[PDB]
């Protein structure tokens, strides 16, 4: 009926529905008068046809949670440049308006923006980076919160050999961390950087890869004195019985599994997660984040926590340059933008799960949200959408959101002892494609070289005597050249 044909891939979540059972998106398309050619392809299917993707440029009209900046700039006359069309997207302006770093995370200084971002919205403006300790064991036997890296080894001993859960039994692991990957990952045993006074910022960017600022000027942390003692503390808890011995080998499931226990005796005293709720289900109750402990000669004014924002993403949103119908490929984009859409791609349809109360207020039905998920129909995008939460949106019933605003408060005032420009890299400091392949080749190596010596350290000792070497080893591998270039990027996006 001479409606213009716009394909749309999308790159979905676990556990939602088809898109095409999706009310809102049958709304959507009515609402754009187009044609939408739905393509739906996995997170774990997607990481693997990208590169291919890319190198044979077979790409759809639209793609949402496909493409990050990094890679259109590789491939850059595939994609439009869509700082040229924003009188198009006037939602999307809006969005950049309300919050400009968003515009910055997706933009080069050249100017040129191949991807749209997304926003949850404010309930996830803080990190997702948390330590919480079993304060109901803290309370049976007579302990405080610890506030340095001593008071939480005695802390831990008494976790160890006291029976906190009561049940007889040596089972309690008195710290749990994560085995190691190559780069820091979510939950990092390496947030222990924040105890020494170096801002970390795990959930994305340059930290992961071992890089951090202060005053201004970019380091690694690689070959710190700081990372150095984080390993020998470790490895002195580790020695004591305090942390599994068999750490560096578990999953991360099975580590997650020992938190959950069966839901009603405790196990670990203190990990590293995103929420109570998450790293402890039904035991939650007795879980609490605490700021993290300082490390020896670091006062509490100088500790910090980990600097990163859970709110944005930067892949959400490419268009094709030789895409066909364009103005309807960018209205598109502007309703997936607008209020309408974007709440209900990010909790649903309206009258499935969420109710649009009227006066920006929206009331989720949060079992059977929660249902929908188990289900593996959720009907939406949830956290994958492409669209934004403006600040006068008000969400009832956003339970991971809640979740997450309450684990974040209690790192108000760690996080308040830096400066989010001069001692953190910030999220939207984008190399150029040549110095991002530098970056990769030399990281390459380089993580080799960090994950093994670093968890042999950890488990086995060894650093003193191995430090020297180590350090000159990632020098030979372009550690040095990786610092010059991310404080190239970080003085091109932060200074005058």
């Amino acid at each position: 009926d001479g409606k213009p044909i716009v394909s749309v891939l999308v790159v979905k979540r676990p556990a939602t529905d088809k898109i095409a059972n999706m009310q809102w998106a049958k709304d959507l398309e009515a609402d754009c008068d187009c044609k939408i050619e739905w393509q739906e392809v996995s997170e774990d299917a997607w990481a693997q046809q990208k590169n291919a993707t890319l190198a044979a440029g077979k790409i759809a009209d639209v793609s949402l949670h496909a493409f990050f900046p990094a890679n259109a700039a590789q491939f850059p006359g595939l994609f439009e440049d869509l700082s040229k069309d924003l009188d198009k997207m006037p939602n999307v302006k809006q969005f950049f308006k309300e919050k400009p770093d968003a515009q910055k995370l997706t933009t080069d200084p050249e100017g040129h923006m191949y991807a749209l971002p997304s926003s949850r919205g404010k309930s996830y403006s803080g990190t997702g980076q948390h330590m919480f300790i079993n304060k109901t064991w803290l309370d049976k036997l007579g302990l405080q919160v610890p506030t340095t890296w001593d008071e939480l080894e005695n802390v831990l001993k008494a976790f160890k050999t006291e029976d906190p859960n009561g049940n007889g039994q040596a089972d309690e692991i008195p710290m749990n961390i994560r085995k190691l990957d190559s780069y820091f990952t979510y939950y990092s045993p390496m947030l222990l950087l924040n105890s020494t006074g170096i801002v970390t910022g795990f959930n994305k960017g340059a930290s992961p890869t071992g890089f951090y600022a202060k005053n201004g000027v970019v380091k690694s942390f690689l070959t710190s004195d700081e990372y150095k003692q984080v390993i020998k503390y470790y490895h002195k808890l580790i020695s004591e019985g305090l942390i599994p011995a068999d750490w560096a080998t578990k999953t991360f499931d099975a580590c997650d599994t020992d938190q959950l226990s069966d839901g009603k005796t405790a196990k670990t005293g203190v990990s590293f997660g995103w929420s109570q709720d998450a790293s402890f289900g039904t035991l939650k109750d007795q879980y609490i984040p605490i700021p993290v402990p300082s490390a020896p000669g670091v006062s509490p004014d100088k500790t910090v926590w980990d600097g990163s924002s859970a709110e944005f993403e930067a892949d959400r949103f490419s268009l094709s340059s030789h895409a066909a119908n364009k103005d309807a490929a960018l209205k598109l984009a502007n309703l997936l933008y607008s209020e309408k859409y974007s709440v209900q791609q990010f909790l649903g349809s309206f009258g499935n799960l969420v109710t649009d109360d009227g006066n920006r207020h929206y009331t989720v039905d949060e079992d059977k949200y929660t249902k929908a998920m188990g289900d593996n129909l959720f009907p939406g995008l949830a956290d994958r959408f492409s669209g934004w939460i403006p600040d006068g949106v008000t969400i009832k019933g956003d339970v991971d959101g809640d979740n997450l605003l309450e684990a974040n408060k209690p790192y108000e005032e760690q996080r308040s002892h830096f400066d989010p420009v001069k001692d953190y890299i910030p999220d939207y400091v984008n190399p150029d494609p040549t110095d991002s392949n530098t970056l990769t080749n030399n990281n390459a190596q380089i993580s080799n070289v960090v994950m093994q010596k670093t968890a042999t350290w950890m488990s086995k000792g060894g650093i003193d005597e191995e430090w020297d070497a180590y350090c000159k080893q990632l020098d030979s591998l372009g550690l040095q050249e990786n610092v010059k270039i991310w404080q190239k990027w970080y003085d091109i996006y932060t200074k005058k």
